[PDB]
C-alpha cells in the first residue's frame, strides 16, 4: 500500500461519480463505437495516403511535408484504439503505467509535429516566393527530409515533460485514471504553488509552441507572399523586364548587405569567384547572358570548387557542345541526388532559354489552407479548455466547467487525424486521381 500526494484538481476528480460509492461503471457505448470507427478510419485513411503520396506519386518538397503530416496522424490513429478500450471499460486505464505514458505521449507528439510541420510548410512557401534565387538552388527534397527529421526530434523533445508527468491514479470507484501527475517528480516545499506553476507552464507553453506561434507564422507568412506576388505582378506588367532573370531587389531596400542576408542570393559574390578561378573564367566569358546565369546557379548549389571538378563538361560548354555536355552532366552525382535543381540548369545550357522559377505558381495551396483551417478548429477549443484547467487550480468554480467540454474538445483534436486525409483528396485533384488509379489497379486483380 502506497500513498501519493496529488493536486486539488485530481483529488477532487478522484471522487467524482454518479452513484454514491460503488464499483459499477456506467458505459457510453455510443462513444466507444464512435472512437472505434474513428480508430479504424484513421488507420486506413492515413495508411493509403502514405502509400499514394509516398510510392505512386512523384516525390517533391511539398509532398514530403504532407507525407510526414500524414505520418503523425497515423500514430495518432494508432494510440486511439487504446482510448476506445479506455471508454469500453468505463473510463479506466487498465494497461499499466508505462504504457499510459506512451499512449499519452503519442497525442502530444502528434500535436507538436502537426504544429511544427504546418509552420515549416508556411515558411517553405514563404521562401519560395520571397527568396526565389535561394529557393531554386537549395530547396531540394533531401533538404526537406532532413528538416522533418529535426522537427520530429524537436517534437519528441517537447513531449518528454508530458511523458514524465503522466501517471496512473486510482479513483475511489476502483477506476484507474491516466492523467497529469504534476507532483510525481520533485515536489517543492509549497505543493499548491508547484502544482499551479507547472500546470500553467505546461498549458501555456503548449498553447504557444503548438498553436499560437504556428498560427502566427502561418498568418505572417501568408501576408508576406501576398504583398510579394502583388509587387512581382507589377514588375511583370513592365515591358522592359521581359527577358530579365534572377532578381533580388523585389524585397526593396538596397544591395549593400546581399552577402549577409540569410538565405543568400548574392549573385555578384558568385561572379567574382568565377572570374577568380582558372577553370571558370574562360568558360564564363564564352557563354551568353542566359547561360552565364545558369553557371551562377551551379556555384550556388555546389560551390566553385565543385563546378570546377567537371573538367570535360566545361570543355563542352566552352566549345558550345550543349547536348554532349547535357549527357555528361546528367550522369553525375549532382544530378542523381538533386535532379530538379540540376535539370533546370542543364536545359538552360541546352536551349539557351531561361526558365523562370518565380513564374511557376505554388502547389498544394488549396491543401494547406484546408489543413490549416482544420488545425485551428480542432486544436482551437482544446487549448482554450486546457488553459482553463490550469486556471482552475486557483478558481475551483471552473473545474466543473472544464469536464463538461474537455473530454469533447480532446476527442475533437483526435478527429483531426481523420479529417486531414479526406481534406487531402478534396483539395488535391492529383492526389485523388492517383488514388483512384491504384484503387482501380487492385480491383482489377480479379480478372
Ligand atoms: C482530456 C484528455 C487529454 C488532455 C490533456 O492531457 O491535456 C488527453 C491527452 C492524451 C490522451 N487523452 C487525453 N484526454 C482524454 C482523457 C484522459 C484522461 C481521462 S481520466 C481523468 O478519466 O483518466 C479522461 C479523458 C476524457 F476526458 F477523454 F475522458
Ligand atoms: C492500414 C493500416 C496500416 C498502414 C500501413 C501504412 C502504409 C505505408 C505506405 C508506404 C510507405 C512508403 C514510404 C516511401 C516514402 C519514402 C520517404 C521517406 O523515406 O521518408
Amino acid at each position: 500500500a502506497t500513498l501519493k500526494p496529488l493536486c486539488p484538481i485530481l483529488e477532487q476528480m478522484s471522487r467524482l461519480q454518479s452513484h454514491s460509492a460503488t464499483s459499477i461503471r456506467y458505459i457510453d457505448h455510443a462513444a466507444v463505437l464512435l472512437h472505434g470507427l474513428a480508430s479504424l478510419l484513421g488507420l486506413v485513411e492515413n495508411g493509403v495516403i502514405l502509400f499514394v503520396v509516398g510510392c505512386r506519386m512523384r516525390q517533391t518538397v511539398v509532398t514530403t511535408w504532407v507525407l510526414h503530416l500524414a505520418l503523425s496522424d497515423l500514430l495518432a490513429s494508432a494510440s486511439l484504439p487504446f482510448f476506445t478500450y479506455f471508454l469500453a471499460v468505463g473510463h479506466s486505464w487498465e494497461l499499466g503505467t508505462t504504457f499510459c505514458k506512451l499512449h499519452s505521449s503519442i497525442f502530444f507528439l502528434n500535436m507538436f509535429a502537426s504544429g511544427f510541420l504546418l509552420s515549416a510548410i508556411s515558411l517553405d512557401r514563404c521562401l519560395q516566393v520571397v527568396r526565389p534565387v535561394w529557393a531554386q538552388n537549395h530547396r531540394t527534397v533531401a533538404a526537406a527530409h532532413k528538416v522533418c527529421l529535426v522537427l520530429w526530434a524537436l517534437a519528441v523533445l517537447n513531449t518528454v515533460p508530458y511523458f514524465v508527468f503522466r501517471d496512473t491514479i486510482s479513483r475511489l470507484d476502483g477506476r484507474i485514471m491516466c492523467y497529469y501527475n504534476v507532483l510525481l517528480l520533485n515536489p517543492g516545499p509549497d505543493r499548491d504553488a508547484t502544482c499551479n506553476s507547472r500546470q500553467a507552464a505546461l498549458a501555456v507553453s503548449k498553447f504557444l509552441l503548438a498553436f499560437l506561434v504556428p498560427l502566427a507564422i502561418i498568418a505572417s507568412s501568408h501576408a508576406a507572399v501576398s504583398l510579394r506576388l502583388q509587387h512581382r505582378a507589377d514588375l511583370g506588367l513592365q515591358h522592359r523586364n521581359i527577358f530579365e532573370m534572377l532578381r533580388i531587389d523585389e524585397g526593396g531596400g538596397s544591395g549593400g548587405d546581399e552577402a549577409e542576408k540569410l538565405f543568400n542570393q548574392d549573385v555578384d559574390a558568385a561572379v567574382r569567384g568565377i572570374l577568380r578561378n582558372a577553370k571558370l573564367k574562360p568558360v564564363y566569358d564564352s557563354l551568353d547572358a542566359v547561360r552565364r546565369a545558369a553557371l551562377i546557379n551551379m556555384v550556388f548549389q555546389m560551390g566553385e570548387t565543385g563546378v570546377a571538378g567537371f573538367t570535360n563538361s566545361l570543355r563542352m560548354l566552352q566549345q558550345k557542345r550543349w547536348d554532349e555536355a547535357a549527357v555528361n552532366l546528367a550522369k553525375s552525382r549532382w544530378y542523381n541526388q538533386t535532379p530538379n535543381r540540376a535539370k533546370r540548369v542543364i536545359t538552360t545550357f541546352r536551349t539557351g532559354t531561361w526558365d523562370a522559377y518565380r513564374r511557376r505558381p505554388g502547389r498544394f495551396v488549396r491543401l494547406v489552407a484546408a489543413v490549416v483551417a482544420a488545425f485551428a478548429l480542432c486544436w482551437g477549443p482544446y487549448h482554450v479548455f486546457s488553459l482553463l484547467e490550469a486556471r482552475a487550480h486557483a478558481n475551483p468554480g471552473l473545474r466543473p466547467l472544464v469536464w463538461r467540454g474537455l473530454p469533447f474538445v480532446t476527442s475533437l483534436a483526435f478527429f483531426n487525424s481523420v479529417a486531414n486525409p479526406v481534406l487531402y483528396v478534396l483539395t488535391c485533384p492529383d492526389m485523388l486521381r492517383k488514388l483512384r488509379r491504384s484503387l482501380r489497379t487492385v480491383l482489377e486483380s480479379v480478372l
